[PDB]
């Protein structure tokens, strides 16, 4: 994968450098120990003339040179990747010395899935109620989602932390692949586990990344997995009463899974299973779920 070794990317300044000036910061959108995503508001950033609310990354007190540098990594990244439909999209940078690196992206109206999903249990119904959440609905994020991991993997990138927090709700129900990383409080947040010297998303994990620190994209499907659960849970948290220790651990590389969620269909839970499969290779492909998905829909309607 070409996100390990980004240090040796371009940052074309010409086409993505944004002048802070035009740049109007609002409140917090989320906070960490060393980062933090903005609301903004952008003037003519991505259309001539055109105000445009944004999300905003960038660091804060506590963050090192390290920091800056893991940063500056992301922007690189980002412009490498290049757009996608289901993926949040880089707008600009502001870069110039004198003021803090922003890495300007896409804002989503209705922000993080698992929060939204939980926001609408008492307005859900499989098959139609104006503003409801219906199976076509579901599998339509899922689809997406699969859409875009798709595209990350075609562009030689992995993601690592694939869950329904790091899936974004926007307009129209368009929902976008992101990354909060570092304005994430990884501390506090209990999606996070202590395992050693790292705070890591154990309940999203393959066996092979909990036991050989193994990342690869076909762990990412596994994640996806995961995701899939929480959609179909309408944004439970994975493994319900389960203490994540080395007993988990355990019993996953023996072969335990989760139990089918409440809004579910049984080609869906089929496709969590196959998601989970013990052996990487013997896991579907994002490609292979994009066809699946789609086939769901239709089949759906
Ligand atoms: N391409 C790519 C990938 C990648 C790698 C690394 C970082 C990112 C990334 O997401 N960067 C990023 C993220 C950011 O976090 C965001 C982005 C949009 C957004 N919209 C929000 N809406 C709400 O909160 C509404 C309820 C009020 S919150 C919010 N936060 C900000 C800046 C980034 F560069 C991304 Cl997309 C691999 C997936």
């Amino acid at each position: 994968p070409l996100d390990e070794h980004c240090e040796r990317l371009p940052y074309d300044a010409s086409k993505w450098e944004f002048p802070r000036d035009r740049l109007k910061l609002g409140k917090p959108l989320g906070r960490g120990a060393f980062g933090q995503v903005i609301e903004a508001d952008a003037f003519g950033i991505d259309k001539t003339a055109t105000c445009r609310t944004v999300a905003v990354k960038m660091l804060k007190e506590g963050a090192t040179h390290s920091e800056h540098r893991a940063l500056m990594s992301e922007l690189k990244i980002l412009i490498h990747i290049g757009h996608h439909l289901n993926v949040v999209n880089l707008l600009g940078a502001c870069t110039k010395p004198g003021g803090p690196l922003m890495v300007i992206v896409e804002f989503c109206k209705f922000g993080n899935l698992s929060t939204y999903l939980r926001s609408k249990r008492n307005e859900f119904v499989p098959y139609k109620y104006k503003d409801f959440l219906t199976l076509e609905h579901l599998i339509c994020y899922s689809f997406q989602v699969a859409k875009g991991m798709e595209f990350l993997a075609s562009r030689k990138c992995i993601h690592r932390d694939l869950a329904a927090r790091n899936i974004l709700l926007s307009e129209k129900n368009v929902v976008k692949i992101c990354d909060f990383g570092l304005a994430r409080d990884i501390y506090k947040d209990p999606d996070y586990v202590r395992k050693g010297d790292a705070r890591l998303p154990l309940k999203w994990m393959a066996p092979e990344t909990i036991f050989d620190r193994v990342y690869t994209i076909q762990s990412d499907v596994w994640s996806f997995g995961v995701l899939l659960w929480e959609i179909f849970s309408l944004g439970a948290s994975p493994y319900p009463g389960v203490k994540i220790d080395e007993e988990f651990c355990r019993r996953l590389k023996e072969g335990t899974r989760m139990r089918a969620p409440d809004y579910t269909t049984p080609e869906m839970y089929q496709t969590m299973l196959d998601c989970w499969h013990g052996e990487p290779s013997q896991r579907p492909t994002f490609s292979e779920l994009v066809e699946h998905l789609g086939n769901l829909l239709q089949a759906n309607a």
